[PDB]
């Protein structure tokens, strides 16, 4: 259908902004990436469903500062919070279990880029 069409598309494209602002990072000088490795981003213990982005919206505040540090961001990320609520919505009422250990953003950006190929697969 175009239900699930729309939803494939909004993933394809929430995937793709995660993938370039990965990509970004090849770039960065070393003074610059050592620091930015440091700042630590928090995981989700289990995403495999759409309700479990609430755990990537909440980490998008962390994602905007660094990503300042590190350079419009504002612009970006509010897309990206624009794409996820559409895919979450806001009906569903989960709150988002994290793990213990914490991650730097390059493992952040890689397990939320296959949380998207995962849904898309499903598809
Ligand atoms: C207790 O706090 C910590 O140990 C660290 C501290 C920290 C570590 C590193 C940084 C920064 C970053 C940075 C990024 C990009 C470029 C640069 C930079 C340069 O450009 C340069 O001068 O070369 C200097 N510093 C930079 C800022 C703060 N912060 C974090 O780990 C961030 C999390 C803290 C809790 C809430 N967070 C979350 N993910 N929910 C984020």
């Amino acid at each position: 259908s175009s239900s699930t069409k729309k939803t494939q598309l909004q993933l394809e494209h929430l995937l793709l902004d995660l993938q370039m602002i990965l990509n970004g990072i090849n770039n960065y000088k070393n003074p610059k990436l050592t620091r930015m490795l440091t700042f630590k981003f928090y995981m989700p213990k289990k995403a495999t469903e759409l309700k479990h982005l609430q755990c990537l919206e909440e980490e998008l505040k962390p994602l905007e500062e660094v990503l300042n540090l590190a350079q419009r961001p504002r612009d970006l990320i509010s897309n990206i919070n624009v794409i996820v609520l559409e895919l979450k919505g806001s009906e569903t009422t989960f709150m988002c279990e994290y793990a213990d250990e914490t991650a730097t953003i390059v493992e952040f950006l890689n397990r939320w880029i296959t949380f998207c190929q995962s849904i898309i697969s499903t598809l």
